[PDB]
RNA sequence: GAACUGCAUCUGAUACUGUUGAGCUAGAGUAUGUGAGAGGAAGGUAGAAUUCCAGGUGUAGCGGUGAAAUGCGUAGAGAUCUG
């Protein structure tokens, strides 16, 4: 159906959130760290987001996309094992970004914790 | 005898303090030219980001922790796009 989308690679330091879309914002499918038997300290790895976008890819490899820009956004482990991922599952990349919402001293932020 | 540091009244001295006349610029200020600054007060506006409301895509998780659980989610969340 679309051959051209975006893989959105959303990170965090607890979970991974790889969705991929089309270049327009609807999405196709979508695949978690916490959602394929990983929980707690093995979902906030690297690998545990290397078979997420391995099963979100190729979830969607069906639908036609073969050209695909990544997204990357947070500061989590997986923002890097995961886009691995996609170029071995035979995705041709088309640009590799961060766009992460930095704030330009906006809210405050939750108070330090003292562990 | 000495001392009683004292008090009073005269006389003298004029270095210093006091009071005064005149003068000086070195302390302190004034006028004029440039300069830097998140100095103060009143208005206006810009861009990120969070939150909320409304829609499109989409499906089973999200969130959180050292682990969890409370919590949010099949009444459609989280993610993503547009307001």
């Amino acid at each position: 159906s679309v051959s051209e989308g975006i893989a959105h690679i959303h990170a965090s330091f607890n979970n991974t959130i790889v969705t991929i879309t089309d270049r327009q914002g609807n999405a196709l499918a979508w695949a978690t760290s916490g959602g394929q038997g990983f929980r707690g300290s093995r979902k906030s790895t690297p690998f545990a987001a290397q078979v997420a976008a391995e099963v979100a890819g190729k979830a969607a490899q069906e639908y036609g996309v073969k050209n695909i820009d990544v997204l990357v956004k947070g500061p989590g482990p997986g923002r890097e094992s995961a886009v691995r991922a996609l170029g071995a599952l035979g995705y041709k990349v088309n640009s590799i970004s961060d766009v992460t919402p930095i704030p330009h001293n906006g809210c405050r932020a939750p108070k330090k914790r003292r562990v």
